[PDB]
C-alpha cells in the first residue's frame, strides 16, 4: 500500500464494523468470522480476532455465550441492544465519509 | 458515542484522508487546516494535526517548504505524487467498506 499507516488505522475500524455487523444478523463463532473476514478481503489471525471479539463483549456491544452442541463447548457472539445502535451509528460516519468524498 | 473506539480509529482514518484531499487540491497552511478541519466536524489540536503533518511527510506522501511571502515566513504543505496514489487507494478501501455493509 502507498499509505500503511491509513490501511492499518482503517483496517481496525473495518473488522469492528464487521465483526458488528455479522453478529447483529445471526449469533458466530469465532473461528467462522475469521473466515469470514477473510473472505470479505480482511487479513486477520485468531490471535489478533480473540482480543477484538472480548474487547467488544467489555464494551457492551456484544455478548457470548457457551454452549456445549454435539458433546462439545463452544462460545457464540452476539451483537446486544448496544451493538446494534452501535452498528447504526458507525454505519451512518462511513455513509457521510462515503457520501463526502465519492 | 455507542462505540468510541470505532469513532476513535475511523477519525484517524478520515482525518488523514481529508489532509491528503486538502493538499491535492491546493497548498495549505496548517494552521487553516485546523479551521477546515473543524469545519468539516473534526476536533482536532494543533498538538494532534503537526505531528500527523510531520509523519506524511516522513512517508513522503505530503512535502513542506518554507516560504516567505509578503516579508513573512510560512510553511506550506502539499501532495506528492505518492500523496495523489495515497488517496486513490485509501478512498478506494473507504468505497469497499461502504460497499460492503451498506
Ligand atoms: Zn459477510
Ligand atoms: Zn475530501
Ligand atoms: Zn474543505
Ligand atoms: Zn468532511
Amino acid at each position: 500500500a502507498m499509505d500503511p499507516e491509513f490501511m492499518r488505522e482503517f483496517q481496525r475500524a473495518a473488522v469492528r464494523l464487521h465483526i458488528l455487523h455479522h453478529a447483529a444478523d445471526n449469533e458466530v463463532h469465532g473461528a467462522w468470522l475469521t473466515q469470514e473476514l477473510s473472505r470479505h478481503g480482511y487479513r486477520v489471525s485468531p490471535g489478533t480476532l480473540y482480543p477484538t471479539l472480548h474487547r467488544l463483549e467489555a464494551d457492551g456491544l456484544l455478548v457470548s455465550e457457551q454452549r456445549v452442541v454435539d458433546g462439545r463447548a463452544r462460545r457464540v457472539y452476539r451483537a446486544t441492544p448496544a451493538g446494534r445502535a452501535a452498528l447504526t451509528e458507525d454505519r451512518r460516519a462511513l455513509e457521510e465519509l462515503a457520501r463526502e468524498v465519492l
